[PDB]
């Protein structure tokens, strides 16, 4: 019954020289996101939207390997009291196509998360070419996760 | 209750001799959207996929037929729609008078009713590309029920 | 039961000549938003709104804490009872964290919500577009409610 949901934004820019890595795929691509960590623009949404799901502040509070976040986060969200039901999830980017890479992407979610593939879903736009996003500057993903209070 | 959440984005560039047409409504206005590029329906369209874990628009697929398919393919996962909220941010012109209808237009595509559905309205600020004017932005949340 | 969701946008052009006014706190900062123009309460209060199916903050309307209560007031008389909220600041500058508590505090009094059901996070824009190079200020909310 004890219902609560978060949501998550994340923005990067895209540099040359570092590889690219989003939903933990590391995708074929001449640049990569720059961050202190590897810069999964994906995952840190995500992050952020169960932390604040469960109302454990945010992912800049908490905490490098995203993935590895992501795990720590799940088990301090377990640890709070609260099991994950559903991630939902949005990439922006104009290149490169994200479409052979979604499936991936969500599996590795739902390992992290201990879900089933059917409570993980990851979206992919364009900007329709308007703005830094439509330039090709950077990545942005946005998040969305459900959880309940055990 | 097995209860899921989906988020929604979309934004769609203003271009001359084009039809401004936002959840279904036709607004008078010297640009419309270039994709019927209905930026508002199109994000409902992906929060309810979202939601759903059925991927998103580009994967299935005017916008008001493939809001329906969305619904039909919701409905085949097995969910239920509970309701749907949805903000556009739009610079120019004025939508305040056409997002009644809109929620009308929306409500009746999902088969809800009026209550469970809501359309809200924001300006940028006049900063970036959407308080210059060049494009119009929507974002949608959404709930559905595994019944 | 009856679970309903909305979410909030809201942006500010940032400026010197007005002061730092964020989830109800005074930041001192050389800068200031335009519009008292809190952002995050604005986006908040469109997000419970959009829950209720009510419209928008604009269609029902003081200071923004006021205008937050009023918010919930109507969501009560509607049927609805506020589960939590979730949110983001985006702001490139300054420093939110030191900030976030009292916010929280803010939020939750004015909904009478305990306090573990209100949630502010802080987000930079990787010094990309108007957020990025401090013109402006984001904030983004998501509101679960039942009846
Ligand atoms: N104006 C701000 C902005 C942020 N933070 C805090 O600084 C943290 C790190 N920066 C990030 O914004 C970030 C992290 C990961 N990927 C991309 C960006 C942030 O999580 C928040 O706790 C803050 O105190 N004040
Ligand atoms: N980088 C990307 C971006 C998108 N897509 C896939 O290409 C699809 C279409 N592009 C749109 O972004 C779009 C559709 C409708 N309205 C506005 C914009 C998208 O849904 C995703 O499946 C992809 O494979 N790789
Ligand atoms: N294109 C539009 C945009 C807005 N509105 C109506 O104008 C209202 C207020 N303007 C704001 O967008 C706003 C409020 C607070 N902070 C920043 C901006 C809005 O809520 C909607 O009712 C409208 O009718 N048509
Ligand atoms: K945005
Ligand atoms: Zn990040
Ligand atoms: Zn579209
Ligand atoms: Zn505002």
């Amino acid at each position: 019954m004890d219902f609560r949901i978060g949501q998550g934004y994340d923005v990067h820019q895209l540099v040359p020289g570092r590889p690219l890595i989003i939903g933990g795929v590391t995708i074929p691509y001449e640049r990569g996101l720059l961050g202190h960590s590897d810069a999964d623009v994906l995952l840190h949404a995500i992050t952020d939207a169960l932390f604040g799901a469960a109302a454990l502040g945010d992912i800049g509070r908490h905490f490098a390997d995203s993935r590895a976040l992501l795990r720590e986060c799940a088990s301090r969200v377990a640890q709070a009291g609260f099991a994950i039901r559903n991630v939902d999830s949005t990439i922006i980017a104009q290149a490169p196509k994200l479409a052979p890479h979604i499936d991936a992407m969500r599996a590795n979610i739902a390992a992290d998360l201990d879900l089933p593939l059917d409570r993980v879903n990851v979206k992919a736009k364009t900007n329709e070419k308007l703005g830094y996003l439509g330039r090709g500057e950077g990545i942005e993903a946005q998040a969305a996760a459900l959880v309940v209070r055990e």
